[PDB]
């Protein structure tokens, strides 16, 4: 039995930036009320991560990251009615309350009691569950799933399918969803449409899927790095363009290439020139440019208004517009009854032991997501 | 009897930025293929006009600015099958085609025949109708209403009900459309909302008739000239606020006032500075900015995209979203029939030799329309 007692772990731990994950034994504090602690299974590696290390995304450091993870409920604090002791679980980085004005409204998803916004690196009550060296360590979106155990809030927890496969699933806690989600929901892509998806990692090639699977005709991939071309096909692209193979720049070649502009454009990168060009390439008078990757801590965009005056929507989203703990097992049950595949995101497979590695494969360019297995 | 003849006419003629308009005769040509000479009846002063004379809105000059106005069509050209001669019409200053992807679209309005984005200053061929001490005069927007007869193309005019009353529906032309259609088509308000209107003017009353004919419970009216808050409450505010009485920026203001941020915001004004404030005053989950006041001419914003990034929709618009000839002539026709009221927005009317005293008007803050009697 460990319920109850702290549980002492492998967990990665980042004390500073820019600087490799430190992989050794933490101390996990038992589950208070409304907490639950949480065997990991599975965890994929997503850009988001890596800005944490690069301090794009700041967070307080140290810090356990890892947002994208399954696992299995070890113990759950008092009052805890939504998961029990063996469920399998996807910890949720955009909490779910059910209480707040965005949780009540039909379109809002990014609770009030999210982590994002202005980050402490807690629980709900304001305290980690975790030590190192005699150091606390901050939680990382309220997941932190770079530990073999972690402790998350109930209003960050869902319960999943007795029978999904962890090893997939775990990225239905992040890019999966994200990149479908800002497609059919936050988009709406529409049948027959022209899109435009700039950044073909796990993200982009979700939303790949997802305007695939909402009828657009034509998906058009751009990336800078051709060898994500064939796998952006694979999942729905019809066509693929390198910004480095043109004289022009490229929200000018795509507007020649839709006849005057993209339907739906998306940002999957997290770069501010590439917002702008993003925008730029939908249609003046009705194009849709959604924001999705994750721009760099503190920096401001320069744009014309006039881009928006002719009538372009602009909107960003985190998680693809999903009402995190309503949806995630809805798009488990989706993923068991064969409704989308998972598997062509999932590049590497690796031990938890090796998470540098893992990271290594996303920077150098040759991933898209690598799992981390416990 | 004028037909097929060039008709000297009194005309007030803009021959350099920051100048009095010239009220003196011009020669204007018998109407094209498919063109049609009107006989200007009443003319609004819109502040569009005077960022043309403050050099902030660009259009080639010499120039016979003007753009929201009624008027009788004295003769057409051939192939005309939309207007007959003694027809009541109102010019359109945004197109309707009916044969490009956007006109064909169904939320687009920004047809693709404008002279709005790239303004040239002529006719649909490319030449003008009007001289002026025997040297040519631009046009603006395609319909050139400071003049007692203007020439415009077919798709660049709506006919309206026979017995409509030309002094109060010129307003159709572009204010009231505008305004009311940025709450009711583009932002597509709720019942019960809450909203913030920046700019109190003839735009932005239309904004709060549009938002209490759609059921919004809090308009908030956001105005630097306190003067404009008694008209506003009279139209639907629910009340009204002064950046210059509060130390703290009005975004805070207004999310503190709407308890975290409202549902729609628009601003109405033409600044950089308050296109960044609407935005970061709308709720940061699902709220939703418009953009309806025209930015100076080639300058950019800085914003910091998280504010999109959480959840916010970011648009603007033309003319209220209205596809302009299949749009104007029910709209004049729900006036008819007393679905609004224009006699709000008009605070003072003027002969049309009075044309430098009703754009004094505007300046001093003191009128909302002036409407001009030719
Ligand atoms: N909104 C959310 O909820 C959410 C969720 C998940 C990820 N993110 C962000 O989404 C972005 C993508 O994440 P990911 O798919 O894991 O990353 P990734 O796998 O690194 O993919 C990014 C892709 O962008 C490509 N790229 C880089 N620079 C350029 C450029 N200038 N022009 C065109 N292509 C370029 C790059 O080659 C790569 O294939 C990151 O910013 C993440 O932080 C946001
Ligand atoms: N999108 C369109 O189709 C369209 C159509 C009509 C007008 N416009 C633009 O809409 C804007 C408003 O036009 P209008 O109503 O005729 O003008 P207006 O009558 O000048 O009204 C603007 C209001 O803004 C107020 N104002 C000025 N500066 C500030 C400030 N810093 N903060 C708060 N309030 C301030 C001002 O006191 C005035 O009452 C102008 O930019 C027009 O060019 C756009
Ligand atoms: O990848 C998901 C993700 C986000 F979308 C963010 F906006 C963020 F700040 C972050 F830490 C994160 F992990
Ligand atoms: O007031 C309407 C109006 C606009 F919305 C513009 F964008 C524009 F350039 C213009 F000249 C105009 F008159
Ligand atoms: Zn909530
Ligand atoms: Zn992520
Ligand atoms: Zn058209
Ligand atoms: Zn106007």
């Amino acid at each position: 039995s460990t319920a109850g007692k702290v549980i002492k772990c492998k967990a990665a731990v980042l004390w500073e930036e820019k600087k490799p994950f430190s992989i050794e034994e933490v101390e996990v504090a038992p589950p208070k009320a409304h907490e639950v602690r949480i065997k990991m299974v599975a965890t994929g590696i997503c850009r988001s991560d890596d800005q944490v290390v690069s301090g794009t995304l700041v967070t307080p450091l140290p810090v356990i990251a890892g947002h994208e993870a399954a696992g299995i409920v070890e113990s759950i604090g008092e009052g805890v009615t939504t998961v029990r002791p063996g469920d399998k679980v996807i910890p949720l980085f955009t909490p779910q309350c059910g209480k707040c004005r965005v949780c009540k409204h039909p379109e809002g998803n990014f609770c009030l009691k999210n982590d994002l916004s202005m980050p402490r690196g807690t629980m709900q009550d304001g305290t980690s569950r975790f030590t190192c060296r005699g150091k606390p360590i901050h939680h990382f979106l309220g997941t932190s799933t770079f530990s073999q155990y972690t402790v998350v809030d109930e209003i960050s927890v869902a319960k999943i399918d007795a029978a999904s496969p962890l090893e997939k699933v775990c990225l239905i806690g992040c890019g999966f969803s994200t990149g479908y989600g800002s497609a059919v929901k936050v988009a709406k892509v529409t049948q027959g449409s022209t899109c435009a998806v700039f950044g073909l990692g796990g993200v982009g090639l979700s939303v790949i899927m997802g305007c695939k699977a909402a009828g657009a005709a034509r998906i058009i991939g751009v990336d800078i790095n051709k060898d994500k071309f064939a796998k952006a096909k694979e999942v729905g692209a019809t066509e693929c363009v390198n910004p480095q193979d043109y004289k022009k720049p490229i929200q000018e070649v795509l507007t020649e290439m839709s006849n005057g502009g993209v339907d739906f454009s998306f940002e999957v990168i997290g770069r501010l020139d590439t917002m702008v060009t993003a925008l730029s390439c939908c249609q003046e008078a009705y194009g849709v440019s959604v924001i999705v990757g994750v721009p760099p801590d503190s920096q401001n965009l320069s744009m014309n208004p006039m881009l928006l005056l002719s009538g372009r929507t602009w909107k960003g989203a985190i998680f693809g517009g999903f009402k995190s703990k309503d949806s995630v097992p809805k798009l488990v049950a989706d993923f068991m009854a064969k409704k989308f595949a998972l598997d062509p995101l999932i590049t590497h497979v690796l031990p938890f032991e090796k998470i540098n590695e893992g990271f290594d494969l996303l920077r150098s360019g040759e991933s898209i997501r690598t799992i981390l297995t416990f």
